[PDB]
This record gives C-alpha cells, structure tokens and sequence, in this order.
C-alpha cells in the first residue's frame, strides 16, 4: 500500500485544522499520486481564474464557499454549500472563493500528463476583458504557483487591461 | 456545466437509496465524465479480486465495508469503517466486501483508455493459486462486466484450479 492504510477523514482534517487557514490555507492528503486529493478551508479570496485541462472534483464537507466562473461568455456563480458535490468540465475558468475560517472542500484532480498545461487568467472588472494570462506545467503547486500570482500582482505592466486601459488591482 | 451545477450529497444518496441495495447496488453520479464517481451501498459480498490498472479513490460515507487484498504475495484485509478514505495504488487486487444494508462509499476511478486493460481474478481457497484471470477494456460496467462474471460462474472448468484441482464455488 504506496498510499498506506484507510484513516478516519474527520480526525485528519481536524487534526491539520492549523493549515487550512491563512496562510497555508490547504493540505494535499497523499503525495506523488495520480489522483491530487486536497483539503481547502478558509477563509480565502482570489481573483485569479483558473484554466484546468483536466476536470476537478469537489465536495464542500464543512463550512460553504462558491466558484466564480465564466460560463457561455458571461461571469456566473455556483454556489459550494454544506454538503455539495460538483464536477467542472475541463477549461471552464473559475475562481474558487472560501469566506469562512473552518471550512474544509475536498477537492480532486488529476496529475497533468508532460504537454497539458494549465492556464491562469485575470478580467478587467471594468470592462470584463482578459487582462493577463500564464500557462504552467503544473508539477507542485507550492513551487510552481506561488511566484506566477506574485509576479502578477507586483507588475501594472501586467495588471494593466489592453482593451480599456484599466489597471487590475491585483 | 456540462455536469450541471452543485447539489446537495446526502439527500442525492437519499433519494437514490433504493438503488443502493441489491440487485443495482450502485450508482454512477455523472455520466461521460473523466472521473468516474460512485456511490456504492450493500449489502454485497463478492469472490472476484480487481485489477485496475490505475488508483482508486475511496470514502466510505455511511456504514462500513472491507475490502479484502493481495499484498506482496499475501491475503491482507484493508477496513473501511465510517468516515474512513483511502487510495489504492494500481494493480493491487482487491475484492470489496460490503455487509452493511444503507451503507454507502464514495468510489472514485478514471476513464481507462485505449489498450489500458482490467483484469479480474479468482484465486483458489484451498491453495491460494490463481483460478481464473479475465483482461477487459472496461467502458460500461452495465454491458463489459456482469457477463464475464456469469460465464465464470457458469464454467466449472474456469472455475478449476490448475494447481490443486479444486473447483471454485462461483
Ligand atoms: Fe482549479
Ligand atoms: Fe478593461
Ligand atoms: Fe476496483
Ligand atoms: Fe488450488
């Protein structure tokens, strides 16, 4: 057993209570596996969107949280309460928002084959145009995401709409 | 969304109860998706040992189960009490038993592609040898798998061990 023995869910997540919180905010349960199997709690925003080549499951096991999506070329929402499962297809661009502390998602994807990349975007909330994009070969999030929105945030280069002019606040 | 939007797991699991039990035992949440995601009740105990060629994600929900194993050469047993998750790593053989009627576990597999084969298997309980292997490209459960099980049970020749001639009992 590469992954070791069955263990009790709740008890995993309460005793790492510490990091699905700021500034950690998430915890990968089994490492160097096929399928990538996370515990996100909160509370945490974002504004970037992400462009998975894959789907990504989800299951809201405590707490609530919502996607903000682009959908048929219009922002929508769907709503992550208690008790919710969702499956996304692939490429639809969401934005995961976590308002409260002690929430916990499991959420599910697969390893990206070497080719398969994954993009992150930004909108101008002006004008709703793409502001910014980067696609990654996603190997480990802690090293591989991290600078991308860092990078971002620091440039009004980057941050700047091409299409009204507005700089995205980060 | 392809697979619709959220909704609420439990009272999914509720409203599908009656097919959680003998003789469906099972319920596939979302079809042609990637992940293939299950809920299976009981009770059901079963002889056949599966090898899938990649993970499988389990969390057993409601109620408890096992699943009995081949571990480097030997029968091991891996519980799953309530509240239990866990990941088995390709190939591992293993044969889930679920006494418990209204249990339910969150199983979760991929689409197997082209030319990546399951295989089932029965091995002898007398010697411990292999009884029977039949390899599958596994697209509908309904339609690729309950014949093979059939024609196993029907065939006291498959059923025959090779090594110590014992016929197994279906
Ligand atoms: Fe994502
Ligand atoms: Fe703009
Ligand atoms: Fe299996
Ligand atoms: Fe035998």
């Amino acid at each position: 057993l590469t992954y070791g023995a069955p263990f009790n869910f709740p008890r995993w997540i309460d005793e790492h209570a510490h990091l699905l919180k700021p500034p950690v905010g998430a915890r990968q349960v089994w490492q160097d596996s096929d399928f990538i199997v996370t515990v996100v709690g909160g509370p945490n925003h974002r504004t970037d969107y992400h462009d998975d080549p894959l789907e990504e499951f989800f299951y809201q096991l405590r707490g609530n949280a919502y996607l903000n999506l682009w959908v048929d070329g219009r922002r929508e929402r769907a709503d992550l309460k208690e008790g919710d499962i969702f499956l996304l297809p692939p490429h639809v661009r969401h934005s995961p928002q976590r308002p409260e502390a002690g929430s916990a998602c499991l959420v599910i994807e697969r390893q990206r084959p070497a080719g398969m990349l994954d993009g992150f975007e930004w909108y101008c909330d002006a004008c709703g145009h793409l502001v910014h994009r980067v696609e990654v070969q996603l190997k480990s999030i802690v090293t591989d995401l991290p600078p991308l929105f860092e990078s971002f945030y620091a440039s009004e280069d980057k941050r700047r709409c091409p299409h009204c002019g507005q700089v995205h606040p980060g």
